[PDB]
């Protein structure tokens, strides 16, 4: 049985941080759900970059649980996604099955915003982490990718493959990142 | 005065190899057109990732020259590039006129279809040597980027960053590429 993976994809997500992990799963054998926060239609990235999602978030969410959800970062994402009660509901939900959450960037904000984590060590995106640190409720880490109870962080868009082969290795194990790894000629 | 990019987008186009240069060169101030080969509608790169681009090729070639023109690796993407009449035309009128053109992964083996470039340097994804190399015409370079005359080519998924900020380095020069790429988290 393949795991699977709900990615969140809002108005001003970083494109970069979203195809990434999206690419690099699907390679790795996950059956990855593109959802589209606001509905069906495309959505328009940070830089432009205009992406047509496989489902609606709505209609996703009904096709759950997911093995890991995972929030792209880009601000004004970020933002959309802090802003969502479907997004609180996701998240609770997957907190309270154990189930893996990923956030990158500015991405790990919309835990903050939710609630979800509280007492991990995260890390995110340098520009991020006095918004990610009001009140004290997590621990941050500048390690490029950082994994803490069911919550995994990471920094920005060059550290996506990084992240990616983390949730790779989290759901299919240490080998199958490794083989997925080698074609990509990372550094 | 900005500098303008062309991006030819095709069907199975690597979709991380599109977009992290499209972002990157945006990021830099560049203007960029995501232009589809096939025309105005979204494109299926080769991990499904569905993308709108910016218009079609026939009308962004209307609105050259460019700065530089990009393709994308794939393989399913370099092999509709390589049967592409439009394409041929674009990049001998590119080299005609002693303009950038940047390839990467699979892509540089449209170059060799279209007898773009010979007698450069050139690199490509490990297991697209052998096309690239069929009848000698270019010499092969295992550096992750790679610049000979009008040609700039990378290897695969994981040098795009590297690739992306060669072409910003390029256009705009140094010390743009460095602004660009420090709140990028590169390793
Ligand atoms: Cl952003
Ligand atoms: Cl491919």
């Amino acid at each position: 049985a393949s795991k699977r993976a709900l990615v969140i994809l809002a108005k001003g997500a970083e494109e970069m941080e979203t195809v990434i992990p999206v690419d690099v799963m699907r390679r790795a054998g996950i059956k990855v759900t593109v959802a589209g926060l606001a509905g069906k239609d495309p959505v328009q990235c940070s830089r432009d970059v205009v992406i047509c999602p496989d489902a609606s978030l709505e209609d996703a969410k009904k096709e759950g649980p997911y093995d890991v959800v995972v929030l792209p970062g880009g601000n004004l994402g970020a933002q959309n996604l802090s802003e969502s009660a479907a997004v609180k509901e996701i998240l609770k939900e997957q907190e309270n099955r154990k189930g893996l959450i990923a956030a990158i960037c500015a991405g790990p904000t919309a835990l903050l915003a939710h609630e979800i984590g509280f007492g991990s060590k995260v890390t995110t995106h340098p520009l991020a982490k006095d918004k990610m640190m009001n009140g004290g409720h997590y621990t941050y880490s500048e390690n490029r990718v950082e994994k803490d109870g069911l919550i995994l962080t990471s920094r920005g868009p060059g550290t996506s493959f990084e992240f990616a082969l983390a949730i790779v290795e989290a759901l299919n194990g240490k080998e199958v990142a490794a083989q997925v790894k080698a074609p990509l000629v990372l550094k």
